[PDB]
């Protein structure tokens, strides 16, 4: 009784998380001396994924938000493990800002399932309705979450930021999102 | 409806790597021909094969798995910045596969990723399932990837090679798959 949501968080998790979570601390420390230690504390320290649910295709990083600034990229990650042969992985650092002042730098992404279960929804043979489709998109997320919690340092430096999208409403920020989240681990 | 994991399996392991190395395959063919003397001649050797043991074994990694089948040299490195993806290099492996010690010929091999997904997901103790139900899923990953790229003629640029363990050499079975597509 397995879904389609099921496959695309352990997927992920084996796929993408996996690989990029263990040699993440280490990229950090680099980057840190390198640039004067944006990455300061615990809320830097993590790769936090973001997941709308949204009625649409979320915006890219770039335009989302006039509060969130790309910064830089993080030291490349190389990967020579399992499947993957000699493969290299990127993480990008955004500058974040409330009230026009610089109120949290940290590394953020997209989960990429979107842009797949998306495609699940569109194609013509299979198809299903919207509704459907965040329905599999908040499994998902619960799955990836209860995949997290069991496997704690791959859990440490991981986040899920999974929010829902207003079409209509005059303000949503990301940036406020983000920030409420990397605020929230007070602990 | 009665979509599974597999379904879920095939379009990410499509739109999530397939989608992403399939465009630029020929092009990246055509250097390793400049590269070392237009080695990957003809149809068979310019397609990518994707490995895909069903009986889920190790499986064995192809620079230890078969003597016959032995690690050549790199296709030129992929660079991809589409979609969520951004600044990712991707490699690709030539593998010349002997035949009565010799080689019959060579072409790029590698094993399908998702195998690992699906033999995590049997290991987790909840919801987690016998070989019998992987290997149905193993399956139906194979069948709903296969109408999938058939839907894309975009396809001629790569195989699946699926096979199990005898009821036997891999390097005889790729060679069954690369020899038969005369055209
Ligand atoms: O994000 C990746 O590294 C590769 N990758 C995945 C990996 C596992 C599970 C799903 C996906 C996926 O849907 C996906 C979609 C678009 C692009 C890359 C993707
Ligand atoms: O093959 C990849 O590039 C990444 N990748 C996937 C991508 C899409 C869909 C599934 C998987 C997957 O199960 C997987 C499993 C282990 C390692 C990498 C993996």
């Amino acid at each position: 009784k397995l879904n389609v949501a099921h496959g695309l968080a352990w997927s992920y998790y084996i796929g993408y998380l996996r690989l990029i979570l263990p040699g993440l601390q280490a990229r950090i420390r680099m980057f840190n001396q390198l640039h004067n230690n944006m990455l300061s504390g615990a809320g830097s320290r993590r790769l936090y994924i973001l997941f709308p649910l949204d009625c649409g295709v979320p915006d890219n990083l770039s335009v989302v938000d006039p509060n969130i600034r790309f910064r830089d990229m993080l030291p490349q990650q190389n990967i020579d493990r399992a499947g993957i042969k000699n493969r290299v992985y990127s993480n990008s650092v955004y500058e974040i800002l409330e009230n026009g002042q610089p109120a949290g730098v940290c590394i953020l992404e997209y989960a990429t399932p979107l842009q797949t279960l998306f495609a699940m929804s569109q194609d013509a043979k299979a198809g299903f309705s919207r509704e459907d489709r965040l329905e599999q998109a908040k499994l998902f997320c619960r799955t990836l979450e209860e995949i997290l919690e069991d496997v704690p340092e791959s859990r440490n430096n991981c986040r899920l930021i999974v929010y829902q999208e207003p079409t209509d409403g005059n303000s949503f920020s990301l940036s406020q999102e983000v920030l409420r989240h990397i605020r929230q681990e007070e602990k």
